[PDB]
């Protein structure tokens, strides 16, 4: 405190060394400072003009660009004053340039030699599009060897940079003359925690066949950090790799200073290398995806793994770089920032705890008053990426977002003009005054929905084999009816199995007869008096406990459903968790609709409009989403206060069983909800027909949902009310792939939408619609992505996708192929395992038309359709060319056509620039109309109404001449 | 006026002096009529409580029903206030003594006993007979004969009275000039039917007993003072006053009331006295502010009429004083009367009259019996001449005159509660009520531009203009028959060989005009012209479809009266019904418009930052409207205007006998200028081309209001997909009902009886909304149907063009034979208690027909008959009559009669109708305030002119936007962030 006084006055005394010893981009004479200018003054000219960058490599011919800068920047006139074809290339390319050294490497090293005479160390980096296939993870680790090959023939003839002695022949006496950097994702283009061991070893192996020939030639590997979803596999990748060679102390790990787990992360790999007695070295940055994690996390319901309060990552950083700095002996040192306090801090926190100076260094992105730093420190390598200009324009927006941010320490010390003190403040200090300076109804918390399953998390990933494990010593139990209560036998079983290995038998169901059937609807008419008039609020509380029975079993929940129908790990728990969603959210619904309002404002009347069950339900569950659509039609219908008879598919019957015990650990009123497995052919059309149903809740095929539709509409002898019906059908829901589409989003959000899940979802991608220019170039990532996959066993989280659910869809499945086959052009065919299993090859078929079947059926399995649209009218035209019209997706950075197909691909549920499947609740309320449905959404503030009747009651309160005068009377 | 202000404060000021500080009883805190008072202006709640339960008193007949009435009202014994079986003797006795306080008698000879210890005392007296309202002939009689019999029993006591003391004028007279038998009648007492839509006829019946009265009156000399009442009937009581007026021009002791409350006061008090000045005749009026402020409020907000009465008191204060010194400067023409315990008042007209040196014998002062007693005495003690207003008769009616006296004493504008209870300021209460006024008076939403909605303002035919609409543009009307009406497809008229003329159910000889029908041809051409004109219809901004349904709200609106005349002739709607039903047509406009521009623009849902859902809504396509002759026009633009603005395009089926009014949506569009194919006309015979339409594989939804039986058809055809078909059919469908009023014990039935009437009857019977079952309480039942039909037996049946029948002729000679039959089974199943006359000759006339001894198993108990036949069932007790009630397979409507929050209670939860109405009519269901529509076999749960409506039209639909590009996203307003 008193020292930590001292110790500040020369940390800001040392910043204005570095502000005497003193960028384009705050040149407001040149035409990218006036633009950034603009930016910084207008936020909406800021978003149109980085989103143009973005798009900008993509436009590809004279019509796209014109169009694009109409789209984005309006006509020449209404745009600001700073030939538009020709000023915003020469320009923008112009500025992509000024931050990598080369697009050839020939070019890369005549530059970096150039760099190295004004006296600059370097670590170059290979820039590229992401790595979406094992062929292009292979281009890019070949282009690092290359690079090598090239400087090994080079680096004999430079002298070291000048140093204050060691070795004249490395820089600074010390340091290796090769430096190269790896951005460890882009040697795998399937890179997931979910499969943790698979992602590390498959990066693992290249990294090493990278790192053999740096240390060939002596020189230094840094490993790059990415995205905090794979940061756990990045540090294992470094751990396993410096063990390997444990001797070569020319290794380096990146750590980010914007991370809450950093701490920790920096004090357990210190401790590992002294555990192991090996060196290593840190460059500490302190983080490039500050946006994209808050709001990843934000959209999945997990901690947010950055600081939100930018001084706190500065306060992180130099904390941190003072815990490397006292490690110097086992950690050598890259301190990688611009900012001046930041770097001020660094070297005077060296100089207290005098540390060697070969044990730190300073490293700055190219392109971003270099020498200036260099006369204060010394030494200083400047990060050198080189590459295609492709991906140079998206590095470019990069550098132009980080220059220009709010928070940016650059914006800040000269496009803003800021007082010097505030700018060498302590961080620690300006933490506190930033943290200084800083609803839901009935007493319930406002939804949320629930934590998806986190595979960053080292809990996480050893759950799913222990529970698989623990559902696997519950085999072999019989599942009888549940009925009014009670658990009702019958002589009737059928086997429910695991269809990756059907020789696997989870259990015996009993299946209800007509009797049975007959029985259950007795006794959900016989309760719904007494749950018709419990109030709304209290049959909320139901599904509230319902809720947190589930929430309680959340990972016991998924296991059973990744054997019992082959959901993947990550597909089965997002099942779970969507089944708490509709009970917390349509519990908090029934709770807003369950007060009677007063309509009209007429004095001496009171109108009073309120809502009534209709009666029994009929509940008939698919089996692809087995617990979440089974829960949230029987969930709905109970809390409006119907009772439900409840019929779940045959091959998840177990899945539906869980809704027996869920709502009889939350203590349901008995013959509230009856649970009645059986044969459709026996008791289908019986439980449809009775006249004691009053609605039927429906999920499936388009042809039983009609037949059901057909049926329902009969009012029979004794018959109370005409049947409601609510259904949700099939889909053939296209993706249209526009020109400007960025691939590296496109093909995975692709692949997922057709192949996640086997294809099994109403929602699922079989159309993928691709403009003739762009068709090509889509359809070969596409192919190459699909041929890195892997089909298996769900319970392997190394495949992608495994069996489909039964004998019966893999025959109707298979037929659908051969169909396909015919009518177009096989693109892809995958192997599939030997042996026992539904296993249906991922498989891709293109020269796909309107007028073919495998445009217009609904498969339901992993055969994507791929159609060649010739312009985007054509594409729009095709995909609303199905009887369907349930999902679509839309892959296009272009404002117009957006427009066009927010207006006119009129599904249910469209989505821009994201796969098209995993609607969640409240967000994405699901559900179309067409042959799709009948305008019902699940998960959505309408949806509710549907199960009930409204009613008016209307009292004259006018008694011998007078009225009590209410709130909201017209009055005088 | 400075200088006689200051006369008439002093005056008020020695007024109070000479009271001594005496509270009047109602405000005795030592009395339990005071101890209630004073709790009940502390508390609300528990006045109301009080109130009503004053108000249903005399019907607690039993020991059972007061004993659960007192728990209800008042809750248990330990929930009850201080001042509160032993509880039903306590509390029986002291709300009949505070009854008695207010009546001068039960008998006409104890009337006449007291009335002589009046005079006794100095008081001079005004009697006026106790009565529950006159529902009948018969009771207007009764009524009439209980005046002639107290004048007779009066014409033998009054030689033997001495007049009470003057100051000059003759011995034998009061004060030495007011003749002592002195009595007032109530107008609509006299005519149980007294309805200003019948005018003429209003006077007539009025005047006809009046003029008995008066004769008896005139035979010994006395005084008839006719009362005033609620607005309703004001000129009509103005027309009867005059006429017996001039039949009598040189009897000088008649008398008028007059309301200073009302607006209109200044022009109708200037008024009279210039017609009393041309006809060279004297009058009399009795001034009063007037008793019914809350109802005349309630009852012009609850039809968007302009209120009659000033609503700051003081304004009426003021209208008093200025109206009380016209008269006193036209003494010569104008006895006064001033009534009112207000002393500021009583003061005013005191110093004004000496200031204007008016004779005493031109003046008196008059209060209400029972009531306001040293400001009786006082006025006795300074004006000398005050004559109590003396209520006499049966202590039912005496319970609601009670009731009221309550209410005027504990009102917190009451010049007696300021006085007497809240211990105001005497300046405050004595200053002139005009600059009250204007210190009161300086003291005193929409959505996009477009006020809020309010349902279309009702006929008033109070309004001599309104009264004379109605015969001139049915003579308009007239001169426009005899047109052929094609169809209207895609812009242009089409016209077809098929005809079907329409005509007149009053006079079926008269044919209105011949309508073309569309056979399949047409409608499949109408079906592909409303598909083509789908796409930019759905295209069109919701705001801008929204502005077309204004339009044509505004183009009904300047036809109103045109509109309803078209509905009078072709099917027989009374001149009432044809306006409500052109008016809730423009409501349906008005409120569908709101409802789009609502609902039209896209809402963003979660909050998820890098994420923009919006959830919108999209039309479906080409609708199917089908709808019913009972409300041709409403029903019809409800239908029609709901799929327009929601961005569908129609095809309309408006039924045969009233396809005119179905001619006036296109009149009504086309003006709007609604673009060509988003409406299609097409009349047709449904053994054509009904399923044709329903079938059709382009059609989207069908919306159809009418019949079970081919409601339910419709339901299970559409449900079919058939080849091209690209939805699953939307169906929005109002059945019919066989709706129930429970009459409970405890029931008013001075209400009961006139709403029964009206829901079985109005419009002879023909709403889905119609009572056809009124369930009865075996206690109440042989004095409910007593009076029910001695009511009907008042109401003729004749052509509806004639605003003085009740119901006119049924809408075709099928309905007309249809509900006959019905009639006959009801006949054979029960028994038979009134059966009306009908006109000789032409017309579809069914007779207003009621029959009792009906049970749930009886056809007319379960089948709608559609026509004026009422089942009277008899419940044993409670439960059985909402058993009774549920007993049926419909659920559209139903009504209690009942003063029992504990039966009201149960009826609110177990009578599960789709619009439920407590102490009114089951009929006429408003947009916005009663969204109509049920489930069971009257419904699919659809409620047109409610907030869920639209929504049927449509389907949703939710983009989802990933708006994150290259790691960096808009952050947006409501986006979940840090
Ligand atoms: C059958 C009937 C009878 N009538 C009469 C008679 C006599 C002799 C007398 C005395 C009475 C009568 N009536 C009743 C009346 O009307 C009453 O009473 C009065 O009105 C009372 O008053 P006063 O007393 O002056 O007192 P006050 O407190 O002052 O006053 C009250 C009044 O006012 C008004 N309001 C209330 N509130 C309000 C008002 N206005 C405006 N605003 C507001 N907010 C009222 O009016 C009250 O009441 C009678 C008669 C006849 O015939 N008719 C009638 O109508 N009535």
């Amino acid at each position: 405190s008193m020292l930590n006084s001292e110790l500040n006055t020369k940390i800001v005394n040392r910043g204005k060394e570095f502000f005497g010893s003193i960028p384009s981009l705050f040149n407001k004479g040149a035409w990218m400072g006036k633009a950034m200018d603009w930016s910084m003054q207008n936020e909406q000219f800021k978003i149109q003009m980085f989103r143009f960058v973005d798009v900008f490599p993509s436009l590809t011919t004279s019509k796209l660009l014109t169009e694009h800068i109409r789209e984005y920047f309006g006509n020449e006139q209404d745009m600001p004053a700073f030939v538009l074809n020709k000023v915003l290339t020469s320009n923008i390319e112009e500025m992509a340039r000024q931050f990598i050294v080369g697009e050839t490497t020939k070019e890369a090293v005549k530059n970096l030699e150039k760099l190295r005479k004004d006296g600059f160390a370097a670590v170059v980096d290979v820039l590229g599009e992401a790595t979406l296939s094992e062929e292009e993870a292979e281009v890019y680790t070949n282009t690092y060897l290359e690079l090598l090959e090239a400087l090994k023939k080079e680096q004999g003839s430079w002298k070291g940079l000048p140093g204050k002695g060691g070795d004249p022949g490395l820089d600074w006496g010390h340091a290796p003359k090769v430096n190269i950097a790896v951005k460890p994702t882009a040697l795998f283009c399937l890179a997931n925690p979910q499969d943790f061991e698979g992602s590390v070893v498959a990066i693992l192996d290249r990294m090493r066949r990278i790192f053999k020939k740096v240390m060939e030639l002596n020189g230094f590997l840094c490993i790059d950090m990415e995205s905090y979803r794979h940061k756990e596999i990045i540090l294992e990748v470094f751990r396993r790799l410096k063990l390997e060679y444990r001797d070569y102390p020319h290794l380096g790990i990146v750590l980010q200073a914007y991370l809450k787990d950093n701490d920790k992360d920096l004090d357990d790999l210190l401790a590992w290398a002294k555990e192991h007695k090996v060196q290593i070295s840190v460059r500490l940055v302190k983080g490039a995806y500050w946006d994209y994690e808050t709001v990843k996390a934000k959209q999945n319901d997990w901690e947010v793994p950055v600081w939100t309060i930018k001084a706190e990552s500065d306060a992180a950083y130099e904390r941190q770089a003072r815990k490397i700095l006292e490690n110097h002996q086992i950690c050598h040192f890259a301190c990688a920032s611009h900012n001046i306090r930041t770097i001020s801090a660094v070297m005077e926190m060296a100089r207290e705890l005098n540390v060697p100076e070969d044990r730190y260094e300073f490293q700055v992105l190219y392109g971003m008053v270099r020498k200036g730093i260099l006369k204060v420190a010394g030494r200083i390598r400047l990060y050198a990426p080189y590459g295609n200009m492709v991906p140079g324009m998206g590095y470019l927006v990069r550098r132009l977002l980080e220059n220009t941010a709010n928070e940016s320490f650059l914006r800040q010390s000269f496009a803003e003009d800021a007082q010097i003190e505030r700018l060498l403040e302590d961080p620690a200090v300006t933490v506190e005054r930033e943290r200084a300076a800083r609803k839901g109804l009935g007493g319930l918390p406002p939804f949320n929905n629930e934590a998806m399953v986190d595979f960053t998390r080292a809990d996480h990933r050893a759950a799913f084999p222990k529970h698989i494990a623990q559902v696997r010593t519950q085999l072999g139990k019989t599942y009888p009816l549940f009925i009014n209560g009670k658990e009702v036998r019958t002589n009737d079983l059928i086997p429910t199995v695991n269809p990756n290995k059907p020789s696997e038998v989870l259990g015996q169901i009993c299946q209800a007869g007509t009797t049975e059937v007959g029985d259950a609807i007795a006794a959900a008419k016989a309760a719904f008096p007494a749950w018709r008039d419990t109030d709304p609020r209290t049959r909320a509380e139901y599904l509230l406990k319902a809720a947190q029975a589930a929430r309680k079993r959340l990972f016991e929940l998924s296991a059973w459903q990744v054997l019992e129908i082959g959901k993947q790990w990550d597909q089965a728990y997002a099942d779970v968790t969507e089944a708490i969603d509709f009970l917390e959210y349509y519990a908090r619904e029934m709770i807003r609709l369950g007060q009677p309002q007063r309509v009209g404002h007429a004095p001496g009347e009171l109108n009073h409009y309120f809502y009534e069950p209709k009666g029994v339900a009929a509940v008939i569950a698919p089996w692809n989403f087995p617990l979440a659509i089974s829960m949230g039609m029987a969930s709905a219908a109970i809390v409006t206060g119907n009772c439900v008879v409840f019929k779940p598919s045959g091959i998840t019957s177990i899945i539906g069983w869980h809704l027996v015990e869920l709502f009889r650990e939350a203590g349901l009123p008995e013959g509230v909800f009856n649970f009645t497995p059986g044969r459709g052919s026996v008791m289908g059309d019986y439980l449809v027909d009775h006249p004691d149903i009053s609605l039927i809740a429906f999920t499936g095929s388009m042809e039983t949902g009609l037949r059901i539709i057909e049926r329902a509409a009969k009012v029979h002898p004794g018959q109370a009310n005409v049947k409601k019906i609510i259904s949700e059908m099939g889909g053939k829901n296209a993706i249209i792939i526009d020109d400007d589409a960025d691939l590296d989003e496109a093909v995975p959000h692709v692949l997922y939408s057709a192949f996640g899940f086997q294809g099994q979802k109403c929602s699922a991608c079989s159309r993928v619609i691709v403009l003739d220019a762009v068709y090509d170039k889509f359809i070969e990532r596409l192919v190459s992505m699909a041929k890195a996959t892997k089909v298996g066993p769900s319970e392997d989280p190394a495949n992608y996708m495994g069996a489909v659910a039964d004998d019966k869809a893999m025959k109707s499945i298979k037929e659908y192929a051969e169909i396909g086959k015919r009518e177009g052009h096989v693109l892809y065919e995958s192997p599939v395992p030997a042996g026992e299993g539904y296993f249906v090859p991922m498989t891709i078929i293109g020269g796909i038309k309107p007028e073919h079947r495998i445009a217009q059926e609904e498969i339901f399995g992993p055969v994507l359709a791929v159609m060649r649209a010739k312009d985007f009218d054509q594409a729009i035209e095709w995909a609303n060319s199905t009887q369907f019209a349930l999902t679509g997706g839309i892959f296009s950075r272009s404002p117009e056509h957006l427009a066009k197909a927010r207006r006119e691909f009129r599904v249910g549920n469209l989505y821009i620039n994201r796969n098209n499947t995993g609607a969640l609740v409240e967000r994405q309320p699901f559900g179309g109309a067409r042959m799709s449905g009948v305008g019902t959404k699940a998960g959505g503030p309408d949806y509710l109404l549907h199960f009930m009747d409204p009613r008016v009651v209307t009292e004259n309160t006018m008694r011998r001449g007078f009225a009590p005068i209410e709130e909201d009377d017209d009055w005088v």
